[PDB]
């Protein structure tokens, strides 16, 4: 009913197809106008359905096919809706048919029951008034012909070994010739213009050529015309039933030519319902009984279901009568309590009115026709149909087409007047020349058409005017097709056409007898009566030989005749014990017991029960050569463990149709004997099942109603009496077989027969018929009724194969040829019925094989998919309704499925009775649980993936479901539902635990758009070894470290997993080299503190006084002048530029070579009275210095300032320690010191001269006055430092007084160079402007160590604890106690780092690699290798002393002459590896403390990487085998001892893995373990990459190997014990991929490659060959090829003869829209044999090449399940192409299994 939905629901990248446009048009026109009624609605979707097929077959690879096949599923639903729509009562008519003669009084009483209860309806019994002597004629011909055949073979008949078929054949020859005489006599009296009625011509023919009288015959016509008319009679010739001539011809063909009144009746049935209302019944039917009549009565477990329905009818008629002599025989016996109960419940009702049910008004459709059922198949004993009902026409259309085919071949055969023998030979040859694959079974079913009704085992009526035509017409209506010959019916579709059970009452005394088929079983006794009447004779089948001569076993005869001269060997498994029991003392049963024992003398025993007292169980001993004896019916020891109990009772039987007495034992008489023998057996064996054989004359296995028939009556008695005696015997695993003969194979190879004659004779037809007639009856699994297990399919084939070779040769009777041919066809027809009736159940292995588990999963998915689609369709759910399998609740009667709305986050619940969702729920949650519980551990978490052992199996199916829901793909809905469920389970609680709408939407969204990989996919390079440590898989983490290329993210990972990978880049080695060298230079030479030269101020009462005396002040100006005369900076030791002490430097400019000076001032004075100067001495009258309200004087301005063009050649420089300031000062009475001459006095005079009347420091004013003190006030200043690209080294001045220090602040401006700054013990504010984030080194020597001042200089001491225990890092600011370095001009440069350095030792340097952005740091050591290793124990101690927390320490050092050293150290355990390249060859050393625990003077490898983590070290790299570039090996290596080296895992490329596979091929010693993998390294000479030869590697438990074939990869794992096995393998060909994974067993799953982009065309082929299985063929159990909808071709290349073992290839049978699917084998048709194990078909190829036996088995699952699946298949060979499986069963040799 999909309208606009289908389009856009079925998209393909291709433009809209032409035929698809037709579908859309037809799909619309069915929805555009849906006006009632139904017949038009049916034909329209029939157009649509056909329209789809036209497309789906033209564009097989189109992406629209999946959704169009969905529509067809919906269209099939539509046909059902249309049918059960128009529910209106059917017309009021009952139809019965009696044609050919006089209606029996029995029938009339049956019909009278309906007319009385259903007075509403009026019975219109049909009859052919022109033909009342047809039945009278058939008898006349049969009787006359029977007598003719008897006289023809009168001599032959007296022979006991005379097959009764030569009679029936010779008779049929006479029947036919006598029939033609009538047909010709008829043809000669119809052409005449005067028209004589049919039985009028019959009357003339009977009295002429036969001994009849017209007066008698005409009397039989009169009283059969009034009798039929009085009893609701209506003529067929008087009403226009045969308005169509084609039907009258068919009817007349069955009425006149062949004496088939039954087949003629079938034609009248259909037409009566085509013209009138539809309720048809037979004369053996009865009205339905009320379901309340026997409601209170329980059903004994002694009688069958069918018999229970019989006795209910029988209980009525015994008193209520309604029948003259109704037989209540089965009801009479032994239950008086229930016999009295039935009487009252019937006597307590109104007479006849309420005894049965009433049809009332039966509502049927204008289309449908309802037919009665019988044991799962349709039968036309009851019919219901609207007039001209659509299906009623289909049955008629069927019948016509059946006869159209029949007569097309039969008429030309019949036309040429030949005898029966040659007429049939023409017909058969005519049939199987037009034979196809679709009508093959129909042909063999209509081949004995002429013989029908005159020869046994010939039933063509069924396939022409019988149930076969009905069933075919049903399939026609259901699947919207026309003219189906023989296609399967599913009982789930038959139910809606089933006749209402409350009205049937099918089982009746007459109906039971009408079901007795005309077989060779009944032909046995009917023939006997013919001879019994022809001659006054006697019984011979028992009489004549049946004696009491109880001969005991001749041990010599049984050992040196029977056992050795036996030629019969059975292929069935010998796990069984056989109880051959002789019941009678004739010489016939004796010779039989000795022969049956000879077949398997080591499994069977002999018990001559015929001797009641001396009944001992003879058998062959544990050894041969003698027959040991043993009383008490028991068995030897070796036959006690047997699973199967086989028992054969040998004895003669009563000469009666359906015998009731076997060997003078009644039904209940043998049961008491079986019970009084079974108890004696229980002490030796407790079997799982039992098989009861009954051998002897007149012992057949009947077709219908085996219940109420020996030994069907016997199985009931034994069943409950054997299941309580022998435990472990399934309630229904009890088979019983009735055989008549015993067969041997003589010295020439011909099957022989032990008849009552007492001699073994060659009666082929008797033997072959008996072997094929035998059946095994058991109890139904559903406890329903008694069913017969299907015969051995390769068995019946083996029989027909024997028949063919008999028919092939010329030395065999034409009489026997004819019968064996009819037998062959009957056998061939039987095999075909098993596929048509769906009687073949799937294989149930004794043990749950691993391959079956897979098959049950693929099948499970297909069911849950379709059932979900049907569930969502019935309940109208869009694409926004996600099913929650976690929420399949179970109400009282139905389940309750939750559907989460993906849009609003709400959920809706729907109820279904289907338990498929419930079961898939349990399985899918279990799998998901297995996945989550494989992602350990709990503490750390989001990918971990610590997969192991079996957990891959769950991971496979889930991952295969996840990937189906590829991003931005619509279907399947199921695929996403599991993906969401899994997602919710991994990152949240259960999906069933989430009710929040907003949460659900966001979850489902993220679940869909993210990608989850629960399945490990193999990659090139180092394999991931699952070695758990500290909650992290180190092997997994390492693999990421090799693959992560962003050096930062690589460092980020190292910080997380606590793993240190060593760096070998020469860029880092050089960087470190420059850094360590700078620190060493700067930290060694000691320098003075500020300020020993200028003088350190001493605070006194809230003001700073720099100097006390005038002499001290002059000295300051002396120092100040001395300074700026040598320049603003001083050079010392030709190493460092030091500024003048207390000289205010405001700005240093390196790239321009200039300096800015700050403000250094001194207060001015004012207003002197009298000024004179005499001899450099000023005289005054007290000029006061302001204190202070007057402008300041510049001290520096008077000094020789020299700013520009300085020599900044030196890289090392001391930082200025002088803040800008203004000097407060006063004068004091100072005597003497006149004409004191210093460079400061001159400078002081330079201030005096430059500043007239503003400054005077020494003067006379009635007293000698001079500048007494000098007290400064510091204003905080900033020293901006402008750098160049050149490298600059800086030292921070150590300032004692806090007042001076706090005023200072530094500002650096980078320029892409190397800058270093030695930190002072006393913190000075600093800020750095990062340009290019160039090299910035910081020596923390003075802040990490203990510091004190000696004679004005700094002395570094011991290290202070916990200094670096607290380090603060930010992109804008770095804090290391005590200094705080701010960072401005911050380029957010992720790349470049910051370095901290200090000297732990004279030669050992520590380096801290810091990233501002990353907010973290790393540790590094530099120095001499040998010296470090020695002092390692205590230098690692130093690092812990400082407070550094880094778990691992890197080692980088460049030596003199430029040779570099690399390595890493673990802070704990003190283990370290060191690598370097001396003389171009690689050298690595493994150290533990000061001990060398491994060495390698030469290490041949590339891409070398060293990893450190606690005790564990890992070395990766690529190695070349035998120095060959193609031979590439990637290795994971752990160093442990001086000699032994641990191997973690290996990777092998195509060339090396081929060397491995070849090594593995010849590896089997046959068994030397565990030195296997150690031996491969010996072959590869893996030691040769190391230096020395004497090495022993160790293979870890978690060792992981991986090789690369040209199709994929295979990853091996070492098991619990050291055993190598396949963990996970995956290779893809052009069309498909194969997957093998640890858990599912050792199987390979072949799946078609799924392309994500759906729109593009899909592949329609699968490819398999044994070639990818080379070398690893020992690791593989079986191969499972699993195709999908888009698969029609399976290419299997079977000519790869390089493997010893070939896995069984199992091909699954999925549903497909394709018409045909093919398996193309690249081998010949011969070399192949076929077999059958349950539902699946088997082809096995045997070939002998290179002195090697080759057996290639191929099993196609469940093909024989139904006709639909059986005809999908075709098989291609190199010689013959396109072969049906039916053809293969016919032209290939079969074999048992
Ligand atoms: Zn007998």
């Amino acid at each position: 009913i999909s309208k606009e939905e289908l389009i856009k629901l079925a998209y393909s990248i291709r433009p809209r197809e032409n035929e698809y446009k037709t579908i859309l048009t037809n799909l619309d026109e069915y929805n555009k106008l849906t006006t009632n009624n139904n017949e038009n609605k049916y034909l329209q979707l029939k157009k649509l359905n056909e329209s789809i097929d036209v497309f789906m077959n033209k564009y097989k690879t189109s992406s629209r096919n999946r959704a169009l096949s969905n529509l067809k599923k919906d269209i099939l639903k539509e046909v059902i809706l249309i049918k059960n729509s128009n529910t209106s009562p059917v017309e009021k008519n009952l139809h019965f048919v009696w044609i050919g003669g006089e209606v029996s009084d029995i029938a009339l009483e049956y019909i009278k029951q309906w007319a009385d209860i259903n007075a509403e309806y009026n019975i219109k019994l049909w009859y052919d008034s022109e033909a009342f002597l047809v039945n009278t004629l058939k008898k006349a011909i049969v009787e006359s012909s029977t007598t003719e055949a008897l006289q023809l073979l009168e001599e032959e008949i007296q022979n006991p070994q005379f097959d009764n078929m030569k009679f029936y054949k010779k008779r049929m020859e006479f029947i036919y010739d006598r029939q033609k005489r009538f047909i010709n006599y008829y043809k000669s009296q119809i052409n005449k213009p005067t028209v004589p009625t049919i039985d009028d011509i019959i009357k003339s023919h009977l009295v002429s050529e036969y001994n009849r009288d017209e007066t008698v015959l005409e009397s039989y016509r009169t009283n059969s015309l009034r009798k039929i008319n009085s009893n609701h009679g209506i003529d067929i010739r008087a009403n226009s039933l045969f308005t169509e001539q084609e039907l009258l011809n068919i009817y007349s063909q069955e009425l006149l030519n062949r004496g088939n009144l039954a087949a003629a009746s079938d034609i009248v049935r259909l037409l009566a319902l085509k013209n009138f209302g539809g309720v048809y019944l037979d004369v053996d039917m009865l009205p339905g009984i009320h379901s309340d009549l026997f409601k209170t009565i329980s059903r004994p477990s002694s009688i069958g279901l069918d018999r229970w329905e019989m006795i209910k009818l029988e209980a009525i008629m015994k008193y209520k009568k309604y029948i003259n002599n109704y037989t209540s025989e089965n009801f009479d016996k032994l239950d008086q309590q229930l016999k009295d109960n039935f009487k009252l419940i019937i006597e307590s009702k109104s007479e006849k009115s309420e005894i049965f049910s009433k049809l009332e008004n039966l509502n049927v459709s204008d289309l449908e026709i309802k037919i009665a059922f019988a044991l799962g198949s349709v039968i036309n004993q009851a019919l219901i149909s609207k007039q001209g009902s659509y299906l009623t026409n289909l049955v008629i259309e069927q019948v016509k087409n059946r006869y159209q085919f029949l007569n097309q071949h039969l008429n030309p055969a019949i036309e040429s007047d030949n005898n029966f023998t040659d007429t049939t030979k023409i017909f058969h040859d005519s049939l199987f020349n037009s034979a196809t694959a679709e009508n093959s079974m129909f042909l063999t079913k209509i081949a004995p058409y002429l013989q029908v009704g005159f020869m046994p085992e010939a039933r063509s009526t069924i396939s022409l005017s019988g149930p076969g035509a009905y069933a075919s017409a049903y399939y026609d209506f259901i699947n919207l097709q026309e003219n189906t010959i023989e296609k399967t019916l599913k009982a789930s579709d038959l139910i809606e056409f089933k006749f209402p059970e409350n009205n049937l009452s099918q089982l009746t005394e007459q109906e039971i007898n009408s079901l007795w088929s005309f077989d060779q079983a009944s032909a046995k006794y009917q023939f006997e009566k013919y001879v019994r009447d022809y001659t006054g004779g006697s019984l011979s089948e028992d009489n004549g030989v049946d004696f009491n001569k109880n001969t005991a076993l001749d041990k010599n005869y049984l050992l040196n005749n029977k056992i050795p001269s036996n030629n019969v060997e059975e292929a069935g498994s010998k796990n069984y014990v056989h109880y051959i029991i002789q019941l009678q003392g004739d010489d016939i049963s004796y010779e039989a017991t000795c022969n049956l024992f000879s077949k398997n003398p080591k499994n069977s025993i002999i018990i001559q029960r015929n001797m009641n007292e001396s009944a001992k169980s003879y058998f062959l001993s544990d050894d041969g050569e003698s027959i040991l004896e043993l009383n008490k019916y028991r068995i030897p020891e070796r036959l006690k463990n047997k699973e199967k109990v086989k028992v054969t009772f040998i004895g003669h039987g009563k000469d009666e149709f359906n015998t009731s007495e076997f060997a003078r034992l009644s039904v209940d008489s043998l049961s008491n004997e079986i019970s009084s023998f079974l108890d004696t057996i229980k002490l030796d064996i407790s079997p799982k099942n039992v098989e009861v054989n009954l051998l002897g004359c007149n012992m057949f296995s009947y077709d219908f109603n085996v219940e109420e028939t020996y030994p069907g009556k016997l199985l009931l008695s034994i069943m409950d009496k054997i299941t309580s005696t022998l435990p472990d015997v399934n309630k229904n695993s009890i088979t019983i077989g009735a055989n008549q003969y015993e067969v041997r194979i003589n010295s020439e190879g011909r099957k022989e027969l032990l008849a009552h004659s007492g001699k073994w004779i060659n009666k082929e037809e008797a033997i072959m018929s008996d072997l094929s007639s035998k059946e095994y009856i058991f109890f139904d699994s559903i406890d329903n009724k008694l069913k017969a297990k299907s015969k051995n399919i390769p068995g019946l084939a083996s029989i027909s194969e024997d028949i063919k070779t008999l028919l092939l040769d010329a030395s065999v009777s034409p009489d026997t040829k004819f019968i064996l041919n009819n037998l062959k066809l009957n056998i061939e027809s039987s095999i075909g019925d098993y596929i048509y009736y769906e009687k073949l159940e799937p294989v149930k292995n004794i043990i749950h094989n691993s391959i079956d588990d897979l098959i049950d999963e693929f099948n499970l998915l297909e069911n849950v998919s379709d059932e979900l689609y049907e569930l969502k369709k019935l309940n109208n759910l869009d694409e926004k309704y996600l099913i929650s399998f976690e929420d399949i609740s179970k109400n009282n009667s139905t389940y309750s499925v939750r559907f989460i709305n993906k849009s609003n986050g709400e959920s809706v619940y729907v109820e279904t009775e289907k338990e498929i969702f419930s079961k898939y729920s349990e399985h899918i949650t279990k799998e998901i649980s297995t996945i989550k519980n494989s992602i350990i551990t709990d503490v750390n978490g989001q990918l971990d993936h610590t997969s192991q052992v079996n957990t891959l199996n769950a991971a496979f199916f889930i991952q295969s479901l996840i990937d189906y829901s590829s991003n931005k793909d619509v279907l399947n809905d199921l695929s996403t539902s599991v993906k969401v469920q899994l997602y919710a389970q991994l990152f949240s609680t259960g999906l069933n635990t989430i009710y929040d709408s907003i949460q659900l939407v966001n979850l489902i969204s993220n679940a869909v758009n993210d990608t989850i990989n629960v399945l490990p996919t193999i990659t090139e390079g180092i394999p991931i070894v699952s070695t758990i440590l500290d909650g992290i898989n180190l092997g997994a983490a390492i693999k990421e470290l090799l693959d992560e290329h962003d050096p930062l993210l690589k460092k980020e990972l190292e910080a997380k997993v606590g793993v240190l990978a060593i760096n070998m880049s020469l860029s880092i080695a050089a960087t470190v080299a420059s850094i360590v060298g700078i620190g060493a230079e700067v930290t060694i030479f000691l320098l003075p503190i500020a300020g020993i030269s200028a003088g350190i101020p001493s605070l006194v009462n809230n003001e700073l006084i720099l100097h006390d005396k005038a002499t001290s002040v002059v000295n300051y100006f002396n120092h100040l002048s001395e300074s700026k005369k040598y320049g603003p900076l001083k050079t010392e030791d030709d190493k460092i530029l030091v500024p003048i002490d207390d000289l205010v430097i405001s700005e240093i400019d390196f790239n321009n070579n200039s300096i800015k000076l700050g403000t250094c001032n001194i207060l001015a004075m004012e207003g002197g009275s009298g000024h004179t100067v005499t001899g450099n001495i000023d005289h005054f009258f007290s000029s006061p210095s302001i204190s202070s309200h007057i402008p300041s004087l510049s001290i520096y301005s008077a000094i020789g300032i020299e700013t520009e063009n300085l020599d900044f050649s030196k890289k090392i420089m001391m930082l200025p320690n002088a803040p800008s300031r203004v000097f407060w000062w006063e004068t004091g009475a100072v005597p003497g010191l006149r004409s004191l001459e210093n460079d400061g006095t001159r400078l002081l005079d330079s201030i005096r001269d430059l500043y007239p009347g503003k400054f005077y420091w020494r003067f006379y004013a009635f007293f000698d006055y001079a500048i007494t003190t000098l007290k400064p006030v510091y204003e905080d200043t900033n020293i901006k430092i402008k750098l160049d690209k050149d490298t600059r080294n800086f030292i921070m001045p150590t300032i004692t007084t806090n007042e001076i220090r706090n005023k200072l602040s530094y500002s650096f401006d980078g320029a892409g160079g190397t800058y270093s700054l030695l930190l002072s013990s006393y913190p000075i504010s600093t800020n750095i402007n990062l340009s290019k984030d160039d090299l910035w080194i910081f020596n923390i020597d003075n802040e990490v160590r203990e510091i004190s001042i000696e004679n004005g200089t700094i002395k570094k001491g011991k290290l202070i604890k916990d200094v670096l225990s607290k380090i603060d890092i930010n992109k804008n600011k770095l804090i290391i106690g005590n200094q705080t370095i701010d960072f401005s001009g911050d380029i957010d440069n992720k790349d470049r780092y910051i370095f901290l350095t200090c000297e732990l030792d004279d030669k050992i340097s520590l380096i801290i690699e810091i990233n501002l952005v990353a907010k973290s740091y790393s540790l590094l050591l530099s120095g001499d290798k040998n010296y470090l290793i020695s002092n390692l124990s205590n230098t690692i101690e130093k690092i812990n002393t400082l407070g550094l927390d880094s778990k691992n320490i890197a080692y980088n050092y460049t030596d003199e002459s430029n040779n570099k050293y690399f390595g890493a150290i673990s802070k704990t355990s003190q283990k370290s590896i060191i690598h370097y390249k001396k003389d171009s060859k690689n050298i690595l050393e493994f150290y533990n403390d000061s001990t060398l625990e491994f060495n390698s003077k030469d290490f041949i490898a590339e891409d070398i990487n060293v990893f450190m983590k606690d005790d564990i070290n890992t070395i990766t790299g690529k190695y070349y085998v035998d120095n060959n570039t193609d031979k590439s090996i990637d290795f994971s290596i752990s160093l442990v001892s001086k000699n032994q080296v641990k191997v973690n895992g290996l990777y092998l490329n195509e060339s090396v893995y081929s060397s491995y596979l070849d090594f593995v091929k010849n590896s089997d010693g046959h068994h030397n373990t565990s030195n296997f993998m150690n031996l491969f390294l010996d072959n590869i000479s893996f030691w040769k990459l190391f230096g020395f030869e004497n090495i022993n590697f160790v293979i870890d438990k978690y060792f992981t190997l991986v090789g690369k074939t040209n199709l994929g990869y295979v990853e091996f794992i070492c098991d619990n014990n050291k055993n190598i096995d396949i963990y996970f393998g995956e290779w893809k060909t052009s069309s498909s991929k194969s997957t093998i994974f640890s858990g599912n067993g050792r199987n390979v799953v072949v799946e078609p490659i799924y392309n994500p982009d759906t729109g593009e065309d899909i592949s329609t082929s699968l490819d398999f060959s044994y070639e990818p299985l080379y070398g690893i063929d020992r690791y593989i159990n079986k191969v499972l090829i699993a195709p999908d909808l888009y698969t029609s071709l399976i290419n299997i290349n079977t000519n790869y003869y390089s493997n010893e073992y070939y896995p069984e290839i199992i091909v699954l049978n999925p549903n497909t829209f394709h018409k045909k699917v093919n398996i193309n084998l690249d081998s010949s048709s011969f070399e192949y044999k076929w077999s059958t194990e349950g539902s699946d078909f088997i082809l096995v190829r045997y070939l002998e090449e290179s002195n090697k036996k080759i057996l290639q088995k191929i099993r196609i699952k469940g093909i024989l399940s139904n006709t639909q699946s059986f005809n999908k298949m075709s098989i291609d060979f190199k010689d013959i192409k396109k072969l049906s499986l039916g053809y293969i069963m016919s032209n290939f040799k079969s074999f048992n299994s």
